[PDB]
DNA sequence: CCGACGGCGCATCAGC
DNA sequence: GCTGATGCGC
DNA sequence: GTCGG
């Protein structure tokens, strides 16, 4: 399969266990970070001591890598795999809206399967019912050809509402992925900027038009700057797809498109590197950290590249932000 | 030893 | 009613 | 779980 695939699968399994079963989010993030650095390491790891040189691999992961390399398994993961209760909780978190807390609450009350959830819809919130309704569709990848049909509809329909909107498809699509988990749309309008005195009421109008033409079929969440929902290409029916729309102040487009292009791991790595250089980056601003350790005033951003320059990173094209 | 760990929008929960 | 914490996801 | 202070 892959160089060190044994080790990174083992760390991913541990990560998922800590997140889904232990609800130990720091251990989850630790395992995820080690899995990522090892997956990038361009050599066959022969010992835990070799892995321990990598940033994010410590004593405990070195010891697991030693057990895994010597035995071809981890007894801890043997046991977790034996554990029906860990398995039920892991499975239920695959429903959109079910996290570790809901999954444990359900398994505690004997609700372990998709069938058990369908029998107990009164115990689900809206997001979970939609996640359940489209469980299969939401795990199917969107071929780039369909992403292009979807982009055509979104850009066409947004222009119908107001010719001044600019819609940009972000996420894996903007990084040039041949398939995407979902569709991420960044939206700007000239009347919505960082200096706007009142809450924008723009997103509702775009969501309404996409609902009116039956492209958007369901709503998971809706506020003034974020919509999360479900959409479907018109036709055998196409699968229902997740769609996220983010309305970002027009003058903060560079920070917005950097965030919304990802990847998630790239973003986490870039923001961590910013912190070590004395900056904090969010979807809106890059701010310097002062002596008191707190974010100062937003810095001028006149390009996507300016953000990289502040933290002294070589510019990466969207295609080079994947994992 | 210690606290930090990327940063945030929305829905729901929990408590006054 | 309200405000803030937690859950979940981007 | 790992790191930096
Ligand atoms: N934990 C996360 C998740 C996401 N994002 C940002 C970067 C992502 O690229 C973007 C959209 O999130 P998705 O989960 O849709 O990620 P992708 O579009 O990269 O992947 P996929 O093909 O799974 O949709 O949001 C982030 O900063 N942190
Ligand atoms: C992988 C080994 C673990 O590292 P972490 O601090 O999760 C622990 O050493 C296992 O110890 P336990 O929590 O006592 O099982
Ligand atoms: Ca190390
Ligand atoms: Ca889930
Ligand atoms: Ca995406
Ligand atoms: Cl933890
Ligand atoms: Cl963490
Ligand atoms: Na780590
Ligand atoms: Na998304």
């Amino acid at each position: 399969e892959t160089l060190n695939g044994g080790i990174t699968d083992m760390l991913t399994e541990l990560a998922n266990f800590e997140k889904n079963v232990s609800q130990a989010i720091h251990k989850y993030n630790a395992y995820r970070k080690a899995a990522s650095v090892i997956a990038k390491y361009p050599h066959k790891i022969k010992s835990g001591a070799e892995a321990k040189k990598l940033p994010g691999v410590g004593t405990k992961i070195a010891e697991k890598i030693d057990e895994f390399l010597a035995t071809g398994k981890l007894r801890k993961l043997e046991k977790i795999r034996q554990d029906d209760t860990s398995s039920s909780i892991n499975f239920l978190t695959r429903v959109s809206g079910i996290g570790p807390s809901a999954a444990r609450k359900f398994v505690d009350e004997g609700i372990k399967t998709l069938e058990d959830l369908r029998k107990n819809e009164d115990k689900l919130n809206h997001h979970q019912r939609i996640g359940l309704k489209y469980f299969g569709d939401f795990e199917k990848r969107i071929p780039r050809e369909e992403m292009l049909q979807m982009q055509d509809i979104v850009l066409n329909e947004v222009k119908k509402v107001d010719s001044e909107y600019i819609a940009t498809v972000c996420g894996s699509f903007r990084r040039g992925a041949e398939s995407s988990g979902d569709m991420d749309v960044l939206l700007t309008h000239p009347s919505f900027t960082s200096e706007s005195t009142k809450q924008p009421k723009l997103l509702h109008q775009v969501v309404e038009q996409l609902q009116k033409v039956h492209f958007i079929t369901d709503t998971l969440s809706k506020g003034e700057t974020k919509f999360m929902g479900v959409c479907q290409l018109p036709s055998k029916e196409y699968p229902h797809r997740r769609i996220d729309i983010r309305l970002i102040p027009k003058d903060q487009y560079y920070c917005g498109v950097l965030y919304f292009t990802g990847s998630d791991i790239f973003n986490k790595n870039m923001r961590a590197h910013a912190l070590e250089k004395g900056f904090t980056i969010n979807e809106y601003t890059i701010r310097p950290l002062g002596v008191t350790g707190v974010a100062g005033e937003p810095l001028p951003v006149d390009s996507e590249k300016d953000i990289f320059d502040y933290i002294q990173w070589k510019y990466r094209e969207p295609k080079d932000r994947s994992e």
